[PDB]
C-alpha cells in the first residue's frame, strides 16, 4: 500500500479539530472523567489538538510548545484506572462517530489510542 501518515489518512487538521472538539464535549458530560478534568477544558483541548497531530505523524506541535509528552508520567497526577480509560475510549469512540470518522485509517489512529490509553492506566480498579 501507499505510505502516508496517518495524520493524512484521516483527513489532517479538519479531522483532528472536530474530532477533539467532539471528544471533549463528550468528556465534560461522563461522570467517569468530569471531575477529574479541568471545569474549563479549553486549554486541555488546545493541547490534545496539538498532541494528536503530532501523533499522527504531522507537525510536532504540542513538543514545541509543552515539551516532551511525557504522557504517562503527566497522567501520574491522576488515578486512571480501567474503567476511567474506558470511559475516555468510549468518548473517543463516540467523538469519531458523531464526527463521521469512520474506516480503517479511523481505526488503525483508535487502536494506538487504545494502546496509549492502557499505557496511562496507573491505578486498579475499584470493586464492591
Ligand atoms: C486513559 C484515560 C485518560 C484519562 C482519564 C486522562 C485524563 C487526563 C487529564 C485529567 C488530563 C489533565 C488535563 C489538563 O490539565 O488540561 C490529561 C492531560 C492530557 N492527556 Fe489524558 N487522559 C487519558 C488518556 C489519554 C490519552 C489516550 C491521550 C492521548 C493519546 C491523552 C493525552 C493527553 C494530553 C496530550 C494531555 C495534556 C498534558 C499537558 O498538560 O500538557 N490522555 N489527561
Amino acid at each position: 500500500e501507499q505510505w502516508q501518515t496517518l495524520y493524512e489518512a484521516i483527513g489532517g487538521e479538519e479531522t483532528v479539530a472536530k474530532l477533539v472538539e467532539a471528544f471533549y464535549r463528550r468528556v465534560a458530560a461522563h461522570p467517569d472523567l468530569r471531575p477529574i478534568f479541568p471545569d474549563d477544558l479549553t486549554e486541555t483541548a488546545h493541547k490534545q489538538k496539538q498532541f494528536l497531530t503530532q501523533y499522527l505523524g504531522g507537525p510536532p506541535l504540542y513538543t514545541a510548545e509543552h515539551g516532551h509528552p511525557m504522557l504517562r508520567a503527566r497522567h501520574l497526577r491522576f488515578e486512571i484506572t480501567p474503567k476511567r480509560a474506558e470511559a475516555w475510549l468510549a468518548c473517543m469512540r463516540a467523538a469519531m462517530d458523531e464526527i463521521g470518522l469512520s474506516g480503517p485509517a479511523r481505526e488503525q489512529f483508535y487502536h494506538r489510542l487504545v494502546l496509549t490509553a492502557h499505557h496511562m492506566v496507573n491505578t486498579p480498579d475499584h470493586l464492591d
